[PDB]
């Protein structure tokens, strides 16, 4: 179990102005840290945001959070179900700001929410040092779904943060789950631009720099913020993640489908051509890392919990201990281990 903090900062908010926080469960035989961003989606609008209010509120507000959570998948102390890091430290951070970690607005007279997931993600790490952080050897940030793109917006602003702080011994690395997107053409990218405008978002700044002012939209794609970061960067995407397809309007194929979803995975391999570490299973899925089967799937004759342990290894090619894993198969499950 993990037990609920809310920020000591009041001011660091979820969407309604209620309290963010952090679930914590300590490890103090374990330099290393994991923090956890969890997704669910977004909101871009006044109308579209209330709604979400209505029947997710959970996602905008700590009102009704419990008083804790059972850790599972790479969050899980039992060396069974994670043989990665089962002895880490581990922080679940609950996704109540509805704009992928990007934020930095507070509510006011001129508006109805407050958008601050990129502050929230700077607020638990300053309140973190206080109980253990400071003595880390690894900060690892994960994250899946609209977690994911979260990591890869914030991976280097934690770097930076606990340099400018005064810890430069902690090496900040990031680990995104399902948030790698292509920005493709629909079977049958406007609303992330206009939810930055109505989220004052914030992407990373090489990212930012090569974009400029009203293209900071393209940060939110895997493949084209990821070459702009200098942290290590693991990926974890499915090739025809449930997500892109469902964005894609793709629900006995005839041949125009057939041919599109080949081409999906085809652009999504070529995507991780030059991702060194990076895991990406041939299979038509919506799970994700905190799942406590997340062991079963592999690519090549590797699981992912042992492709992370190589990569820490590389972080020191290596024998028999594979870090770039991307199925070459071209459709659905023809992956033998794919999620059932
Ligand atoms: C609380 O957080 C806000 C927003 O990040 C910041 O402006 C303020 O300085 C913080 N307060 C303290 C005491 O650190
Ligand atoms: O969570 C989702 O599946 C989609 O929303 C997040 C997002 C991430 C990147 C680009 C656009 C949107």
């Amino acid at each position: 179990d993990l037990r609920l903090h809310l920020l000591l900062n009041t001011s660091v908010t979820c969407n309604d102005g209620s309290p963010a926080g952090y679930y914590l469960k300590e490890s103090r035989g374990s330099r290393r840290w994991l923090l956890f961003l969890e997704g669910g989606w977004y909101c871009f609008n006044r109308e579209n945001c209330d709604s979400r209010y209505d029947t997710m509120r959970r996602l905008m507000s700590s009102r009704d959070w419990p008083r804790t959570r059972t850790g599972t998948g790479i969050l899980s102390s039992q060396p069974e179900e994670n043989p990665y890091w089962w002895n880490a430290n581990m922080v679940f951070i609950p996704y109540c700001s509805s704009d992928v970690w990007s934020g930095a607005s507070s509510k006011s007279e001129k508006n109805e929410y407050a958008f601050m997931g990129a502050l929230i993600i700077q607020e638990v790490v300053r309140e973190l040092l206080g109980r253990g952080l400071s003595g880390a050897k690894v900060l690892l940030l994960a994250g899946s779904s609209a977690g994911g793109t979260g990591v890869l917006l914030n991976v280097d602003r934690v770097a930076e943060q606990l340099e400018k702080l005064g810890y430069p011994a902690i090496q900040v690395r990031g680990l995104a789950d399902s948030g790698w997107f292509l920005d493709n053409k629909q079977y049958r990218t406007e609303a992330i631009r206009r939810g930055i405008r109505y989220w004052n978002g914030v992407v990373p700044e090489r990212c930012r720099r090569q974009f400029q002012e009203g293209e900071e939209w393209n940060c939110f794609f895997g493949y084209k913020v990821y070459p702009t970061l200098r942290s290590p960067v693991f990926v974890v995407q499915w090739l025809f993640d449930e997500a892109q397809l469902t964005v894609d309007n793709v629900h006995p194929v005839q041949e125009g489908l057939r041919l599109y979803i080949q081409n999906l995975g085809r652009e999504l391999r070529h995507t991780l051509k030059d991702v060194p570490a990076s895991f990406a299973p041939a299979c038509l899925s919506h799970e994700i890392i905190i799942r406590s089967h997340w062991t079963d799937v592999q690519v090549k004759g590797t699981s992912l919990p042992r492709a992370l342990h190589c990569w820490d290894r590389s972080l020191h090619p290596l024998k028999g201990c594979p870090v770039h894993l991307v199925d070459s198969c071209p459709w659905p499950h023809c992956n033998p281990s794919c999620p059932t």
